[PDB]
Formats: structure tokens, C-alpha cells, sequence
């Protein structure tokens, strides 16, 4: 939720006054990198002028600095006017108290608030050590902390313990909830990295979880794939993706990891709109046999927005739609690859939520494709998720996680889910 209006903020409003010292105010922002989104408090210097006054929190949007609005202005317009302020001067800012982080807005799980990572790091070397184990406790303080948090808290056991924190539960722990606690142990990019290599390893992929990680991962998230992979596993993700697919689907698999998608513009394409709905027809279903390098080129390199324009516009050519004309055209790993790719791109928590409920919707569960979707969307797009869920199939996802798991393991889930619908 955004609104360039302090007639349209719901929160309470704040009134500050900070003088610049030597160091700066004292206080990191973030946000404000985007068209319409917020520019909120992140961190504060707890011995600058903005600690010191106290008035000022985490999360705290700013609605206007020295009597001007600055709600809808980017992050390097904010940045310049603080910086501008020379060393003694004052600045005059008014805040607004009641809406989440902007990078977390639809993720389940939030950023503890009284956080202490040296207090969660004893506890849970506590839990470790108790006889039989203590599972509820690490289970109630791994879920409830953000990704970040839980890096401090692995730093701080290993401080404390000379030993790691994912070798200790490692042997703790067994089972699926291994497999979750171990998981959010791991950042983004590391875990994305580790399922990456996983479904790699012998000589049959996992082409299932490669296409899921692949299609659905971002140009940001996979350039820190990218990055990390090679960090931890001494070679390019792009020469482990040719090693281990063919065809036309090793092609579609090494163009969508490169991350490098043209980004969404500000003008709408329309001529090239109608122009890529056009060339995805013929390529296709207007003819005997399928132009895949067009398919392709044209979905992996246009911006997400762009392509949800053209499918829509693809409907006036094809009397199937994008989808169908998949099935139609085109099969196995290639096809799978398709359908999950322009899924991604028309609703991305559509398709996790289609994902889980095929997870559990028949006899057992796909534990492997119900942890990594619970694990990496936890502080993404979950509630997203969990509204599409709902929607389409009229029950939660945490009745149906509820119904095909048990134990501690089902609590952690249902943690990660973050409530009913
Ligand atoms: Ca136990
Ligand atoms: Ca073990
Ligand atoms: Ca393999
Ligand atoms: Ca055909
Ligand atoms: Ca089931």
C-alpha cells in the first residue's frame, strides 16, 4: 500500500527536529528505488543525533522533510536534501508509524522487534542440549525471525559455541523439519543455490525444481544466484545448467538464469505489444511445427509487464491463449518449462499457490516442492500467496498444510504460512 497523500496515511504522525553533527543525522533509509513506493526508516546510529532523540523508529515513512512533501519522490531526491544540510544545521521531518518494511510488505514472516540475537543463540544451544531435545523452541524462534535475524543469531552461536549453527541442528534434528530449519539457515541466495545443485546432482535432473527456481526467480535474486553458486560450489550455474538438460529446454533453461530480462520501462510498447503477439502466433499455432527460438527469445528478454501485454493481446490472433497454446504446441521438459515460465509472469502467486495445493493434493505430500515454496516465499510474497490460495480453492493454505502434515514439522510450516484465511 502507497499513498503520496498525508491525507490518505492511516499510521500516527510524528514531528522531529534533528540537528546534522558530524556524523550525519544518523539514520539509514530505504526504499524510494521504485514509481510508487515509500521511503521508510531502516536502521538507526544508536550515538548519532537521530538515536538520541528517540522520537524516530524503525519502519517510520516520511511524509515531508523541512516543509516539503516527499511521499512518491525517489531515493536519491530524499538523499540529496538531507545531504545538502550542511554540519549543525536543522531538519524538520514528519513520520508516519503503522506500515511494514515495502520488502517484506507481503511476506508471512516479519523482523522480530525486540530482537536479541545473543538471547536466541543461548536458547537455542539450550534446546540443543536438553535431553531429547528441545525441537518446540528452535521451531518458535527460527520461524517468528527474519532471514536477517537469523544471521545474527548462527553468528552469534558460533561465538558463543565454537561451532556452527547449521552443523549443531544438523545433528538435532531428522526428518522434513531438517530439512525447513536448515533451509531458512541459509540465505536466499544460498538456499536457491543448494536446491539449484541438488536437483543437479547424478546423472537424472530434477527438471521439476529446476524449472521452478529458474522461472520464477527474479533478474535481481538470479544475479546473486549466479554469484553465490559459484562461491560455494566452484563453477558457473550456467555450465552445471548445460551439463545436465538439451535441446531446446537447455536453451530456454541458460537464457532465463542469466537474469538478465530487459527491465520494466516507463513507456508501454504498444507497436512491439501487438508486434511480439504477432511473432509468438506465427511461431506457433499458426503453423505445422513450432519456431521455439522465437518462443524463446521473445519470453525470456521482455520485461514482465511487457509480456503480460502481449498474451492478452496474443488472445486477439490465437484462439488459444498462451497457455493452451503451449500444450498444443510443444512437449515435455520444454513444455513444462513453458507453462511454468509464463505463469510467472501473469501471477507469480497464482502459480505458488497452484504449486502447494499440487503438492498436497493427493495421496502424501511433496515435501521437497511444499518446504523450498513455505522456506523462499516466507518473506516474499506469502500473503500473496495465500489470498490466491483461498480464492481459488475456498479453503486456506494452512488448513491444507494442516490436513497433510503433522508434528513439529507441520508447526513450522504453519508458522512459515503466518495464520488462517
Ligand atoms: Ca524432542
Ligand atoms: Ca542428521
Ligand atoms: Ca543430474
Ligand atoms: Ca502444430
Ligand atoms: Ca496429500
Amino acid at each position: 500500500f502507497f499513498t503520496r497523500n498525508p491525507s490518505e496515511l492511516k499510521g500516527k504522525f510524528i514531528h522531529t527536529k534533528l540537528r546534522k553533527s558530524s556524523r550525519g543525522f544518523g539514520f539509514t533509509v530505504v526504499g524510494g528505488d521504485e514509481p510508487d513506493e515509500f521511503l521508510q526508516i531502516k536502521s538507526l546510529v544508536l550515538d548519532g543525533p537521530a538515536a538520541l532523540d528517540g522520537k524516530m523508529e524503525t519502519g517510520d515513512v516520511i511524509v515531508s522533510v523541512n516543509d516539503t512533501c516527499v511521499l512518491g519522490h525517489t531515493h536519491a531526491q530524499v538523499v540529496k536534501i538531507f545531504q545538502s544540510i550542511p554540519i549543525g544545521a536543522s531538519v524538520d521531518l514528519e513520520l508516519c508509524r503503522g506500515y511494514p518494511l515495502g520488502s517484506s510488505a507481503y511476506g508471512s514472516v516479519k523482523a522480530y522487534t525486540n530482537f536479541d540475537a545473543e538471547r536466541d543463540a543461548l536458547n537455542i544451544e539450550t534446546a540443543i542440549k536438553t535431553k531429547g531435545v528441545d525441537e518446540v523452541t528452535i521451531v518458535n524462534i527460527l520461524t517468528n525471525r527474519s532471514n536477517e535475524q537469523r544471521q545474527d543469531i548462527a553468528f552469534a552461536y558460533q561465538r558463543r559455541t565454537k561451532k556452527e549453527l547449521a552443523s549443531a541442528l544438523k545433528s538435532a534434528l531428522s526428518g522434513h523439519l531438517e530439512t525447513v530449519i536448515l533451509g531458512l539457515l541459509k540465505t536466499p541466495a544460498q538456499y536457491d543455490a543448494s536446491e539449484l545443485k541438488a536437483s543437479m546432482k547424478g546423472l537424472g535432473t530434477d527438471e521439476d525444481s529446476l524449472i521452478e527456481i529458474i522461472c520464477s526467480r527474479t533478474n535481481q535474486e538470479l544475479q546473486e544466484i549466479n554469484r553465490v553458486y559459484k562461491e560455494m560450489y566452484k563453477t558457473d550455474l550456467e555450465k552445471d545448467i548445460i551439463s545436465d538438460t538439451s535441446g531446446d529446454f537447455r536453451k530456454l533453461m541458460v537464457a532465463l538464469a542469466k537474469g538478465r530480462r530487459a527491465e520494466d520501462g516507463s513507456v508501454i510498447d504498444y507497436e512491439l505489444i501487438d508486434q511480439d503477439a504477432r511473432d509468438l502466433y506465427d511461431a506457433g499455432v499458426k503453423r505445422k511445427g513450432t519456431d521455439v527460438p522465437k518462443w524463446i527469445s521473445i519470453m525470456t528478454e521482455r520485461s514482465v509487464p511487457h509480456l503480460q501485454k502481449v498474451f492478452d493481446r496474443y488472445k486477439s490472433y490465437s484462439p488459444y491463449d498462451m497457455l493452451e497454446s503451449i500444450r498444443k504446441e510443444v512437449k515435455g521438459d520444454l513444455e513444462n518449462a513453458f507453462l511454468n515460465l509464463v505463469q510467472c509472469i501473469q501471477n507469480k502467486p497464482l502459480y505458488f499457490a497452484d504449486r502447494l495445493y499440487d503438492s498436497m493434493k493427493g495421496k502424501g505430500t511433496r515435501d521437497k516442492v511444499l518446504i523450498r515454496i513455505m522456506v523462499s516465499r516466507s518473506e516474499v510474497d506469502m500473503l500473496k500467496i495465500r489470498s490466491e490460495f483461498k480464492r481459488k480453492y475456498g479453503k486456506s493454505l494452512y488448513y491444507y498444510i494442516q490436513q497433510d502434515t503433522k508434528g513439529d514439522y507441520q508447526k513450522a510450516l504453519l508458522y512459515l504460512c503466518g495464520g488462517d484465511d
